[PDB]
This record gives structure tokens, sequence and C-alpha cells, in this order.
């Protein structure tokens, strides 16, 4: 079997992306965001607490004939933002793209935190990190993608994320019409549950290229690109008015400034960032202090390649026996 859906930036700025989600009998549609960082599939629904509803989409388990209570389990979840949610567990049949799991763990929120409710257009979240990283108890729960991946014709799902546009979630197999070269497959560590890898260097602009090893994970739930703090400040040097700011939280520059490029290595390859795709607009409304999509790891204990990177590739996530992860430019 295969899947395959189209996922959809939910502002100007790329901020997250949305993808529609079949769950239950008839199906219900919710719009997730597919999280290649956590490993929870976990929604809004008819359970979550009224005041924390602000325009979601819910999950109604009562309406699904094929729903079914897992009983006694409980969930709870907290992301990198400070962010978090809670609640207890069905499971239910789930459709991404045409790819169908039964029994999948459906997780209910009870409970989410501010940020959440404050976002209309995320109905929750779908986790295609390692399924060891799935927080319910006392049974930890298995992700989509590990469930489908028997059936699938091959064990990938592939990220091919928009910039300011539209982009492609695939299950199962390789558009070999959605990238350009070739794809270069580099090794990943699971010690810590992610899609860990490690690139091999940089370059900003058209400056040369540096070597280096740089540990981090490929995180589509994660809007921007954190590296260490030698390797941002390199890179926010050569962005006239470029400053940290401690008061707004990391680099800002003025957006009458140009931003060069920044490539990272794979392997022997090279996958270039546009310099538009770090422009995340004013820091308020009507600034011209413009926020930076390159920003210090310093603090957070990882490097992660969120989307400001992922979106300059096609991203093959490889969950054969031994898991990999391929980069093509395109």
């Amino acid at each position: 079997s295969t899947g395959s859906a189209t996922t959809t930036p939910i502002d100007s700025l790329d901020d997250a992306y949305i993808t529609p989600v079949q769950i239950g009998t008839p199906a219900q549609t919710l719009n997730l965001d597919f999280d290649t960082g956590s490993s929870d599939l976990w929604v809004f629904s008819s359970e979550t607490t009224a005041s924390e509803v602000d325009g979601q989409t819910i999950y109604t388990p009562s309406k699904s004939t094929t729903a079914k209570l897992l009983s006694g389990a409980t969930w709870s979840i907290s992301y990198g933002d400070g962010s978090s949610s809670s609640g207890d567990v069905y499971t239910d049949t789930v459709s991404v793209g045409g790819l169908t799991v039964t029994g999948q763990a459906v997780e209910s929120a009870k409970k989410v935190s501010s940020s959440f409710t404050e976002d209309s257009t995320i109905d929750g979240l779908l986790g295609l990190a390692f399924s060891t990283l799935n927080t319910v108890s006392p049974t930890q729960q298995k992700t989509f993608f590990d469930n489908a991946k028997a059936s699938l014709d091959s064990p990938v799902f592939t990220a091919d994320l928009g910039y300011h546009a539209p982009g492609t979630y695939n299950f199962g197999f390789i558009d070999t019409t959605a990238y350009t070269g070739s794809i270069t497959y580099t090794a990943v560590s699971t010690k810590q549950g992610f899609w860990e890898w490690t690139s091999t260097g940089y370059a900003v602009g058209s400056g040369t290229f540096k070597s280096t090893s740089i540990d981090g994970i490929a995180d589509t739930g994660t809007t921007l690109l954190y590296l260490p703090a030698t390797v941002v400040s390199a890179y926010w040097a050569q962005v006239s008015g470029a400053k940290s700011s401690s008061s707004v939280g990391g680099y800002v520059f003025p957006c009458s400034a140009t931003l060069p490029s920044f490539t990272f290595g794979v392997g022997s390859a090279r996958i270039v960032i546009p310099g538009d795709y770090i422009d995340f607009g004013p820091i308020s409304t009507g600034s011209s202090s413009c926020f930076g999509g390159i920003q210090s790891s310093a603090g957070i204990g990882i490097n992660i390649f969120g989307d400001v990177a992922l979106k300059a590739a096609f991203v093959v996530f490889n969950g054969a026996t031994t898991p990999t992860l391929g980069f093509a430019s395109k």
C-alpha cells in the first residue's frame, strides 16, 4: 500500500503545516501537524475542556462506530516551546491520503495549553518520530507510520514541504519526479527516539564550505533551523544590521537587508536554503525588525533541522530495519 497527502502552511510565514487526516467511521477529517520530532497522535476532541477549544475541529469518538476506548490508558506530553496537552486514548481507524491503519491509538485531549487553544488551524498532532517516545501509559503505543510500515510497498515516508506553498507527505514510495539529482542517504541514531543524523558542515552565502560535524534531528514539527551559536553567529554576521535580541528571543534583522543563503552538508552533497526562507517577518505588526529563521540551539540541548531546512529538500525518512535519512535538492 501507499498514501499521499498534501500538506499546507497554516499562515503566510510557514509557521507550521497541516495535513488532513480521516479518523473514525464515518470519517471525521481533522487537520493535523505532522511532527517527525514526536510520537503521539493526539486530537482536539469532544472531551477537551470547553474553555480550551476555540475554532478547532474536534474528534468525537462517540460518533465513530469503530472507536474503542483503550481502557486505563492516559497520555501527557510537553513540547520544546513549553506547550502541552494530555488526556485519554481510543483506538480507531485512521487514514492519510488513501492509506488506512485500523486500531491506531488516537489520543483524545482533555487538556491543552493556551498556545494550542490560540491556534485555530491545528486540530492536533500526528507524531512520526520513533515509537519509543510515545507517551501513552501504561502501554506505549505505536505511531501511524510504525503501524502502517509492514503494509507499505516500501518502509518509508517522505516530506516535501513547500516554501509559502503546499507540499506533500508520501507513505510507502519515493516519487522520483519530486526532486532533482540524486538522494543522498546518511546514518541515523535512534537512541534518543529521533531522526538524529550528522550534517557534514555548512556555508554562508557564496562563502567557502566549512567541514564540521553537526549532530541534529530532522523535525518537521519545529519551524526554524536551530544550530550551534558559532554557526549562527557566522550566518548573521553577513547580514547588515542583524543582532541577537534577548528581549525578542533571538536574532533579528532589518527587512531592508538581503539575506544570504545557507548551505548544509549531507555527506558529500549540499542542500541550499535560499535567503528568502530565513525571513519570518516583523517581530510585531508594523515593525521594521524581522525575526530570523536561523537561531541558536544553545540551551535546547540539541540541534534541530526544522522546516526552514527541510523545506529546501526532498526528505526520505527510511524506516527499514536500520533507519536512514535521505536528502535531495528539488
